[PDB]
């Protein structure tokens, strides 16, 4: 009467420790700790997970097999990764963890991470010496391995007897250390006629393990749930070594957690239309789901779909074959990291979207509505808003996607245009949804539309140009960056700050969007009229669908929300910028001492001393940022700035990375600044000549053209020459990129034109989708256009053409140097080879130097 399981056992006791160490991973699931563990041991107390625990107990949570509510119980809590995790749960208030805790027991982890104040672990408390509690969700994840099985099952039962008591029609979710064993069977199929719930194997777990959870939500067969994990872990043993699946780590988020401040109360009578026909039109499987996450947008129903999206992206095979050096890098890998299933999606939207931003003081009110008003004055001096029409929106859907140009040129598209429209001047909205059939995708389109033409003017016309804005950078590309920053840094004063704020457009607040819509003002009757239904009806009432996995299969849930930028709306970029602009004259304004954290709280602040201040100083003050949607670069008149914090956290705008109130660290050399994801650098030319170039870390590169869209090598090959063609553009100054684009350039047929965008950045302006000669397109762009560049002599040689130093090279993450980077150049014309015969039989040129 052996059992699979005892089989599995008697294998793992005999395995050495060089096979154990191989098996006890082979196939499963882990998430990356790295960035944790060095927080960690930095002693930071937010966002970070404790344990790996929190990550196991989601991949329950996420799947609905417990969904914990009330008082949470957590026994065993050990570090306090289940309690951490469970925290931040919408149906949650109360979580107490119990845990032994002295020598050689985990001890609690202290944290600030989201809902801490609702946390309280408790060491010196061995649950096995606890009389129960009442609670609406019991947790336990105890149990020591043995290398005896028997030893295992005692262990197993004595946890079972001393947790079946603190169930009462409640949610759970136990570790079942041993659920092989023939007793642990007999006892559990007891448990689950009295209390319900099924044994689950969680992937996190190690092979070298046989553990389970009981969890209360499911059903289901626990002989043939315990032999099934038997039979993989036996067929594990023989499988050939698969390295694990790695999963990106939770974000627990910071601060405290005031659970009646969470939910939305949405306003029905302007959304009710789009509920009502997104209901009709998916009438068939529409639902209304109590089991929901949702703790700051309001849900409003749900419907069934087929899952959309992947846990990685598709790989581009050509540009792979000619980066072999690369294929050992994390980073180059974990560019690759994109999970955009119906899993992923929820984890973000949970960590990063269902959040609420308090109330800005009415003083810092006061301020954000006298800023904004000056600054919509400046930036309308010589422009005046218009109207974007069917025509304009047409030729950029056409020059820039298949299915879009495909609606543009259909009659039918631009009738239900109109039908919305109508609406729209009526002051309702019936089908303006957005995303986190043809009817569904003519919508959608048709929302684009609509907000195109009456807030597309913004972007253009260029309303956020260097010349109309003084601290834009609209319309200025990535190649002239680097020249405004080192502009901004003859500027006399501080050092130049890069504050990056965490999820910028979910800290949008209902202010920011009222101060936003003050260009309305400056409209025409019809304009005025059509713009103040994208935002009243739209922006500040948003009406949104999001995919989740539920046991049953997929749903798309319908979601709404007053506050934050809809990040999917047209508008975005210009509005962000408007409001950073904003927000970093606020912050200039407390680093002058002009605004005082007495005048942030007074409910009457007078207007007077901020009025002279934008008047006499406003536009000196803009033309010392650089400013492109949520990120910016400032240059203030001294370093009391980088103390100057109250308005800035009081608007809503928290930095990344660094604690609410240390203050901020900025650069003296502008050529370490980050901005836009780059960092430039001033090179010296052969001829004398100094060129001001954009750079990033090479991984970031490499591991992006590595990354393939859209069986198809051709169009696999194109993608790939773009990324070549950019490289010899921008980032030629990068020995092993130019080195690279050469190798591709060679590879690729000479007369198949470059398809596919590398970048959607707003800085690109896509010069590289060409056939004629890089040279003299990198002649046009560097020398012809450049207007910091004085003397025009053309350059007739690439050996002309700058490199950073080898030093610098390295340091932004070149392989030069090294033995794999000296084998790669050697294997070059052999990598060219192989692509050329995938490709087959076709036209190729030599661009090796
Ligand atoms: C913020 O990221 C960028 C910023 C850029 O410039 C500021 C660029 C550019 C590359 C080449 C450029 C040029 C030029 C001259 O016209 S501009 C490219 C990227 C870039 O990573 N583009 S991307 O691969 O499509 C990326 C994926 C994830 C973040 C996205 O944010 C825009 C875009
Ligand atoms: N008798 C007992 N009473 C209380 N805690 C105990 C115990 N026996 C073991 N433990 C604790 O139970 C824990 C199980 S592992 C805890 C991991 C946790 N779920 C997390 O996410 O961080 C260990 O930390 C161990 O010290
Ligand atoms: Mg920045
Ligand atoms: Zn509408
Ligand atoms: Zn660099």
């Amino acid at each position: 009467g052996e059992t699979l399981g005892e089989k599995w056992k008697k294998k793992l006791n005999q395995l050495s420790r060089k096979e154990f160490d191989l098996y006890k991973k082979s196939g499963i699931t882990e998430v990356d700790r790295t960035e944790a563990k060095e927080g960690l041991k930095r002693g930071e107390t937010t966002h970070h997970a404790v344990s790996r625990g929190s990550a196991k107990l989601q991949w329950f949570v996420e799947r609905n097999m417990v969904i914990p509510e009330g008082r949470v119980i957590d026994l065993g809590c050990g570090r306090g990764g289940w309690s951490y995790y469970c925290a931040g749960l919408k149906k949650v208030t109360e979580v107490r963890g119990y845990t032994k805790g002295g020598p050689g027991h985990e001890e609690p982890v202290p944290m600030s991470t989201y809902g801490w104040n609702i946390v309280k672990l408790m060491s010196g408390k061995d649950v096995f010496y606890l009389p129960p509690e009442k609670c609406d969700t019991l947790l336990c994840d105890i149990g020591e391995s043995s290398p005896s099985p028997t030893v295992e099952e005692s262990r197993t039962i004595r946890v079972l007897k001393m947790v079946e008591p603190w169930l009462k029609n409640n949610q759970f979710c136990i570790k079942v250390l041993n659920p092989y064993m023939p007793t642990v069977i007999e006892h559990l199929e007891r448990l689950q006629r009295k209390h319900g719930g099924m044994l689950v194997r969680n992937p996190l777990s190690r092979n070298s393990t046989h553990e389970m959870y009981w969890i209360s939500n499911g059903t289901g067969n626990i002989v043939s749930s315990v032999n099934m994990v038997s039979r993989l872990l036996l067929n594990r043993f023989t499988m050939t070594h698969r390295r694990p699946t790695i999963e990106k780590d939770v974000d627990l988020g910071a601060g405290t957690r005031h659970v009646n401040a969470e939910p939305e109360t949405p306003n029905m009578d302007v959304i009710g239309e789009r509920i009502k026909r997104i209901k009709e039109e998916h009438n068939s499987t529409w639902h209304y789901d109590d089991e929901n996450p949702y703790k700051t947008w309001a849900y409003h129903g749900s419907y069934e779909v087929k899952a959309t999206g992947s846990a990685s992206s598709m790989i581009n095979g050509v540009v792979k074959l000619l980066t072999k050096p690369w294929d050992v890098v994390p980073m180059v890998t974990q560019m690759a990291m994109t999970d955009t299933t119906p899993f992923g999606q929820q984890r973000v939207f949970k960590e990063k979207v269902d959040t609420r931003t308090p109330r800005p003081l009415p003083g810092t009110r006061k301020v954000m509505e006298i800023t904004a008003e000056w600054l919509w004055r400046t930036l309308g001096r010589n422009k005046r808003p218009r109207l974007c029409t069917r025509e304009e929106f047409t030729k950029k859907v056409r020059t820039n996607w298949d299915s879009a140009k495909a609606a543009v040129e259909d009659e039918e598209f631009w009738k239900l245009v109109d039908r919305e429209r109508e609406l729209h001047k009526l002051g309702k909205c019936g089908s303006c949804v957005y995303n986190m059939s043809r009817a569904i995708w003519y919508m959608w389109l048709g929302v684009r539309y609509l907000e195109f033409e009456a807030l597309g003017f913004l972007n253009e016309d260029h309303w956020f140009s260097r010349e109309n804005s003084y601290s834009g950078v609209e319309g200025e590309g990535l190649h002239k960056l680097g020249y405004i920053l080192r502009d901004i840094s003859k500027i006399p004063g501080g050092a130049m700050y890069a504050d990056d704020t965490a999820g910028w457009d979910t800290r949008i607040t209902e202010d920011d969007l009222h101060n936003e819509e003050k260009i309305i003002q400056q409209m025409d009757p019809e304009h005025r009229q059509l713009a103040n239904a994208i935002f009243k009806l739209t922006y500040q009432n948003k009406v949104v669908k999001v995919q989740r996995p539920t046991p049953t299969g997929t749903v798309m849930d319908i979601i709404s929300r007053k506050d934050q930028r809809g990040s999917g709306q047209v508008g975005t970029y210009g509005l962000n910028t408007f409001t950073n602009m904003e927000a970093q004259l606020v912050r200039q304004m407390e680093g002058e001492g002009v605004l005082t954290k007495a005048d942030l709280e007074n409910p009457h602040l007078l207007e007077k001393k901020i009025t002279q201040w934008l008047e006499t100083k406003g536009v000196e003050r803009l033309k010392r940022m650089a400013i492109s949607g949520d990120d910016c670069v400032v240059k203030p008149i001294d370093d009391r700035f980088a103390n100057a914090l109250l308005a800035l956290n009081d608007m809503g705008k928290v930095r990344k990375d660094i604690p609410q109130w240390q203050p901020s660290k900025g650069w003296h050399d502008w050529q370490q600044v980050p901005f836009c994801s780059h960092h430039f650098h001033e090179l010296i030319m052969k001829d004398g000549r100094k060129l001001v170039v954009p750079c990033r870390p090479q991984d970031e590169l490499i591991g992006r053209a590595r990354i393939s869209q859209g069986w198809s090598l051709r169009e696999t090959a194109c993608l790939g020459k773009a990324y070549a063609q950019m490289w010899s553009l921008m980032y030629f100054h990068r020995r092993d990129l130019r080195l690279a684009s050469n190798a591709i350039c060679s590879a690729v047929p000479v007369h198949w034109v470059p398809t596919s965008r590398t970048t959607w950045s707003i800085h690109a302006h896509h010069q590289w989708m060409t056939t004629e000669d890089m040279l003299t397109v990198w002649n046009r762009v560097w020398i012809e256009e450049n207007p910091w560049m004085e003397d025009k002599t053309p350059v007739t040689t690439w050996e002309n053409v700058p490199y950073l130093g080898k030093r610098e090279d390295q340091w932004c993450g070149s392989l030069i140097g090294l033995t794999s980077r000296a084998t790669w150049a050697q294997n070059i014309p052999t990598a060219i080879q192989q692509v050329r015969s995938l490709i087959g039989n076709e036209e190729f040129l030599d661009y090796m130097p």
